[PDB]
């Protein structure tokens, strides 16, 4: 059995740069829509007996990227491919991953069950947004972190970075701040709200580094960076795994106060930089190629957990 | 249990119409959409231990749609509804039915499988493209037609109905015209092309009724009535359960030649017929709302198939 | 893992040929009934690790042999077979594939769900009876065409094919007699009853071909038969994949009017052949044979839809 | 809901029974063969939330009997039937419940698997063959005892029932006579065979009775009686719960020595007792009519293990 | 259906008081053990057609209660009981929710697992470790708060809780903490380590008030009790759904500074509190209760989110 | 794929046998308890693309290794192992098989479900109680017999086996005594109780040997052993291939008359033998050995049945 490349439409650069790093060509597959915005997948090549990898990730229109992962790994599934592995760098409703006291679907587990149903066989994803999402399957699930990139950059970008402070911005992103602290030796501060908030850690002269899983409005990143601002820092940065940028994200982005806004290449952000100067992107293609090859000869993948490829 | 009836966003006259039909207030549901495009769903009011049915038409922007429905239906389901139900009036991807020598999904095996995995107990659908779809599911499947509604919007409103002519457009509408013939007592002709095609059966002097399940680029329709008029015949009738009109078929069908063009409304119409005046709507809400009200009560659904309500 | 070829009982001929076309012996199983007419199967050899291929057809005792098939498959998947195949030439039940307001089984679905939890992992099939039984399993199903092999026999029998005429018995034959014709490059005639059938196309002095998937009692190509000979036609042929040839068949054939019945060797033909000296056979096993190697090699065998090996 | 019986083709005169038992007249269905040996099934009559029972016994022409009974399930259930029962009253393949040192099927979960995947929800039968084929199904299973009844036959029929033996045919039915035995405070013999076989258990001038599951070509009994009569006992019964009666059976019990071959009607008989005229039957529709109407009502159905109704 | 309450091993005073609220007494069950360790669980009375609650708490000896809650499930379930509710109120494993960079297995996924296959319909239980347990299953689940009854005993007991602080031990009991100060309309403070730990919020002369979801060896609610010594508060609360209270717990809390360590009795501390006299418990058996109740009678159970019954 | 051995803590001394006659070491893995008595399992090594095999007997505290089992089954199969073999040699809740007239549980067939949830693809075990419970499984079962190496135990160690007897002690354990017999070609008594018990079988001046398949208290062969030496037996032995000895087990061996009770070693015995010095011990670690080198390179298994490696 052979790799086997597919892109979806959500994130073709991620996908060639992937293909690239594996040394192959993208999978021949025609993914359109019919006039009546129906999603209309053709496999160009026989896939019978391969590896199929299928690119794409929850991003853009996300229902129509989804349907199309679907109906791919479908197609792939029923052609005879020996397994077929979806690789979803932002996994779709993975905020919706719990009730709270509201008669509110699991919109996560409902798409992982239709992933399951479509017939994946495994799922490679990048920081999910529950570590118990990984639960939600019944196959296994490799959940790669952007956190040895994240510490590259920190360290190519930042010549203060000794002296530095790793930051949260809610309560919830502790853990990643925590790692991330730990592989510097640095001081971790902690921001939460209270329309106000409290931050804890010394800051003042100091850089701090927001750290955080997503940014989707922008609104918690832009009141962590408010408050650090209070508090006398001198600059401040922001740093994402996923770059969703949905509505006001940009016009609130260039009204704050960053120095940078750091996100990995999850998500296409080439419109999104086209529109905020202060947008840097972090290439991660190395790590879900890594990934891919290694899931592919058999290899440890939770080496990439601690090491940049 | 009581019945529950949820709308969704496609059709939202529909489903008041249908319940109005069964004396109930729409349940309390609030569908939108977040920043990113992600669905967000919340039922409002208890449905535990109920008889829910949730109304959405595989139309508009289809996957959407279909993903709404899914997770109204996986909402319901994990808030302890005692039986939920799918009214699809048009079934999503249904024409995705077979391979057919291609490497292409079945898609609305797909379809079937996430509605099977969301929760859904039991289908009420009307014309599906092809029967075999009922086979596609393992849970019970109603597939309503609208046949007694077209019956009787054909003798109210062509004058000439005994001396007509029922016509399908292509060689897998044979059933339904011919149903349609033997109860209205007529001659029935049938099309085929071969550019060219040929028409069977007398019409010249007598109106043509083109009958066929969907409309969706209107190109089949159009070469039939195209070929009607080259036979003589004196007026053309088009008359259909599916009106998605996509594409080119608002200008196709101003273009024809038809004297009218009936669907259902089974897809909302409003904005087609703002744009066509040839269009008219045949309601079928009637045939729903009886289908839903007699699987509740356990009275016979196939009752229907030959009597209007 | 290795090729293992098992046969059932209904049609041991097909089975040797596979075998001697793929440098075989028939693996060894005995296959018999205890008295009480329960199914006997022991797999005489280990099949552990193997590649298993059962051939079986849905032909003559239909319920026994397919009972032998599910008991063959889940003998061979709990004796840890590596993968196992069910190939079903001729798929039984294949025409209860829909309800059509009828309170019936969808009994090919049935078929597809207890081949499914017998432990088939795969389906060679031979001109499925509908497309859409492909849907029916979740497992991947190759539905070979007798097209090839039907074209050879057309042009190495028919003299005069290059002016004949490809005519369907009824409307939903259409699509294989289009096909067959524009690889022929010929006209295409039409026939459906409207007791009296309309025959569209000319053929007056011209041979008349009838392409159909089946013929079960033979009512439907006799009729066929009986119109184009009165349209003048100078001799008919009728060609078949599968001859059940049941009940009355045997007769009509005889007193009917055909120049040739061909059938291809999905169902064992040697006892009809004894009473009707008009059936012809044209041997499939090749196209069997080649299926079953390009999907134990990782082959392409969507290419064998096109060629004959 | 309300109870509705159908019968299958195998047994009518005890579906007809225990329809009389219940108060009920039995279901409307066709169930036919088609010319190809295909098994045609119609529900006549709307089964939409009732509570359906189809009796059908695992006797006769077996595959063709499960084969009605699957497809009569599947029909009542995408039917939309509250709750589907198959009363089985002699299981099919029950006696391929292990594969012991044999690449065997174990054909009796093969069958369990496909009752349970074309709907069954529950199971009713009568004696199984081993208790463990409870284990096959995720469903209930109601196995119901013949001993009841039998006790019965033995007081109104042995006058010499309180001196008698209560004889196993082999090893495997130690359990069941010793039940019977106990219920009547009689000795228990035991016989085992080494061609030669042992009985253990004074039986001179004592009747015996020898007690087992089934007889399905009468040599377990044949051989039991030929030891009984060595050992000096007066006359000699066997009892027996399922009469299947198969190949040699009836010429075997004609030259035997039994005074009398008691069985229940789980099949068939009149055509056996035709041509035996030492085949008594004992009825047990009671049985399964009790057991009916005391799932349907709730009530409970361990009671019948101790009480004739 | 009536309801049948069922107590297992773990906590037979739990069981013994929800059913006196619901006006009941226990179902007739036995629960032991072989001498081989095996559990041995004997239904007692029928429960066919009725609504099963069966009563475990994942506390004591976690794998033998574990194992007897499944096979009560699976007993329950193959007698044709109704519906089966597993009611949990502490979940087992439930801390083993995610992988987190380790070749971990998430136990509490495989717990829901075996519960779905041994049969259960529904949970109910209280104060999940994680809400994303919820997407673990696929039946409904219902996740309790010990909240009002935790306010209600802060009212009744504190009389300085209108100007007292509500702190959390951890990063991740941000959320419980921050609705139980809305609730009160109070200061909430919050605890992180960085062997050292920070403390936000002004806490001196002001009670503070540690709130966290379960407390297993104290060593998290120990440091925090320290912190908020350093920090100069007057007393120390600490108040926990969950009181397992394993290994050195006792003596820690002995030797701790708290005012009071206060549980709820979703596990039995009859025996802790022998040994420490600063553990008080508060009843929860009445939300228990009313959920049963609720769920049976069809009622909204998301009432109880925000009223004490 | 290469063979992973991983042992769990109830036999770690057949483990490392099987993992020496491999040429293998035993995996890396961690098995513990947390405070809570919860199972803590850590695989050290990865399993990616790994044949793994896990060792765990049903014994010791039965329900904490069988969670240990699990919980490790599912950490290999979502670490994504391409295959996980449980090698159970004592099948825990294999005596639950059957209800028989009981509300009671069949617990065996919860195992099984519980060990296809997890994940496992394959069982190995060694004579089960019921041959029946392979049918408990969808997946394939191998279950080995100690025959072989039992055989060699009598030749090797009781000199006038030729001479010797071969008694069940009970009905049920007919079919091994019959078969040990057999391939000795020796005569084979019986015994089965009426509190008095017979034996059928001349046995004066004869050695005696039951042979069964567990002694779980004892009370089965101590009654078996009375008996023979009322009948005048010279000397008894006992044979048994699961050596539970719980309760009273070791008293009554002590205070019983056996030769010897010879056990295999599928459950850790040096404790037993501690005090009581009439248990040996049979060394079958070879047979397990040889069949998981057979099952992964694909060789036949069954070949073990007859011969020892
Ligand atoms: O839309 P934005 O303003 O950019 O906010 C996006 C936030 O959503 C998620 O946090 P969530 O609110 O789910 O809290 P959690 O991380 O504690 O679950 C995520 O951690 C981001 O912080
Ligand atoms: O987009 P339009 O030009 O309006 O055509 C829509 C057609 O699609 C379907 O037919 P299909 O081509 O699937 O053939 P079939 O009905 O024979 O399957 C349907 O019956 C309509 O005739
Ligand atoms: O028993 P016979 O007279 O030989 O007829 C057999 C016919 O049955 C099938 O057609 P069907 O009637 O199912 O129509 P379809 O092909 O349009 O589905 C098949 O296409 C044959 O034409
Ligand atoms: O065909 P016949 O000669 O009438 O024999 C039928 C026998 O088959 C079954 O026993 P089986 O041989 O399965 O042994 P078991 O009951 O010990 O499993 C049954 O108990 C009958 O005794
Ligand atoms: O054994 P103890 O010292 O009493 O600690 C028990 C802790 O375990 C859980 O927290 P966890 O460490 O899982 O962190 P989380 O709540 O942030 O997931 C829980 O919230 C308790 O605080
Ligand atoms: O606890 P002990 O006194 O050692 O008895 C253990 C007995 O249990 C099993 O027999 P069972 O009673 O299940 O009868 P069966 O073998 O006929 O099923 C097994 O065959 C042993 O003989
Ligand atoms: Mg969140
Ligand atoms: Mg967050
Ligand atoms: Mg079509
Ligand atoms: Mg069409
Ligand atoms: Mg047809
Ligand atoms: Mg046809
Ligand atoms: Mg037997
Ligand atoms: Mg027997
Ligand atoms: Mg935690
Ligand atoms: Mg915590
Ligand atoms: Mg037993
Ligand atoms: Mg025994």
């Amino acid at each position: 059995p052979n790799i086997k490349i597919f892109s979806g439409s959500s994130h073709q650069d991620l996908s060639q740069k992937i293909a690239d790093r594996l040394g192959l060509e993208l999978g021949k597959v025609v993914t359109k829509k019919f006039s009546n915005q129906e999603t209309c997948v053709e496999i160009g090549e026989s896939v019978r007996g391969e590896d199929v990898y299928i690119v794409q990730s929850g991003c853009g229109e996300i229902n129509d990227n989804l349907m199309e992962l679907l109906i791919m790994i479908n197609a792939c599934k029923i052609a005879s491919a020996s397994r077929v592995t979806a690789v979803i760098p932002c996994f779709p409703y993975a905020r919706q991953d719990k009730k709270d006291k509201s008669r509110a679907p699991i919109s996560a587990k409902l798409v992982a069950n239709m992933l399951s149903v479509a017939g994946a066989d495994h799922i490679i994803t990048m920081d999910l947004h529950a570590s118990q999402i990984q639960g939600f399957f019944d196959i296994p699930v490799d959940n790669l972190y952007a956190e040895p990139a994240v510490l590259k950059w920190i360290r190519e970008n930042i010549s203060e970075w000794r002296n530095c402070t790793i930051v949260s911005p809610d309560a919830g992103g502790a853990k990643r701040v925590t790692s991330i602290a730990d592989r510097l030796n640095v001081d971790f501060a902690l921001i939460h709200k209270e329309d106000r908030m409290v931050l804890v850690g010394d800051v003042k002269d100091r850089v701090a580094i927001l750290v955080d899983d997503m940014a989707d409005t922008c609104g918690t990143i832009c009141h962590a960076a408010d408050k650090l601002l209070s508090a006398g820092a001198t600059r401040v940065y922001a740093i994402l795994t996923h770059g969703i940028f949905s509505g006001p994200a940009i016009s609130r982005i260039n009204n704050a106060c960053f120095e940078a806004v750091v996100v990995t290449n999850t998500i296409p952000q080439e419109d999104k930089m086209k529109h905020c100067s202060k947008i840097q992107v972090i290439d991660i293609s190395m790590i879900l190629a890594e990934a891919i090859r290694r899931t592919h000869n058999g290899e440890s993948v939770s080496y990439l957990f601690s090491h940049v490829p």
